[PDB]
């Protein structure tokens, strides 16, 4: 049903951003396990959705394979995105720079916004724009929920353009407790054109 997806670079790609070695177990152990667990409770009538689409449909699918999906259909259609919206100052340009000046008044506050997110996530998560009734707005969720899922499920909505992993795997070997340094660094390695193309389709 799943597979792990090819990064779009080598593993050393984001340095000195992220570490080599973070992102090799990132991808081939933490994201592998996702889609292994996500494909075994899928072995059902919604193995042939795309991981995009079943995250919409949690509250649909079995009482008893529902956990296990949203975990894991969550943490690979997570990661798949993140993998995508990085890319080896930085910052967006036309159109989505103007939806980001129009909803948080600047680049420069946007990013403020987005990290405090990611800071306030308390335990594991992410942090998230979105498009939302065509407004960008920043969120974030626990563990591998995505606001694909609603605001029953995650706790929030709209459909994410781009995203930062909090956990702390992503995060521990370069910077140990540093989370907010972790958060400055992803600054220099997030793929614009990626996230510009993402807002020109969900808007
Ligand atoms: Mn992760």
């Amino acid at each position: 049903a799943y597979t792990l997806p090819q990064l779009p670079y080598a593993y050393d790609a984001l340095e000195p951003h992220i570490d080599a070695r973070t992102m090799e177990i990132h991808h081939t152990k933490h994201h592998q396990t996702y889609v292994d667990n996500a494909n075994k409770a899928l072995e059902t009538e919604f193995a042939d959705l795309p991981v995009e689409q079943l995250i919409q449909q949690l509250d649909r699918v079995p009482a008893d394979k529902k956990g296990a999906l949203r975990n894991n259909a969550g943490g690979h259609a997570n990661h798949s995105m993140f993998w995508q919206i990085m890319g080896q100052a930085n910052q967006p340009s036309g159109e989505l720079l103007d939806a980001i000046n129009s909803a948080f008044g600047s680049f420069d506050a946007f990013k403020q916004k987005f990290e405090d997110a990611a800071k306030t996530r308390f335990g594991s998560g992410w942090a998230w724009l979105v498009v939302k009734d065509g407004k960008l707005d920043v969120v974030s969720t626990a563990n591998q929920d995505n606001p694909l899922m609603g605001e029953a499920i995650a706790g929030v909505s709209g459909t994410p353009i781009l995203g930062v992993d909090v956990w702390e795997h992503a995060y521990y070997l370069n910077y140990q407790n540093r989370r907010p340094d972790y958060l400055a660094a992803f600054w220099n390695v997030v793929n614009w054109d990626e996230v510009s193309k993402r807002y020109a389709a969900a808007k």
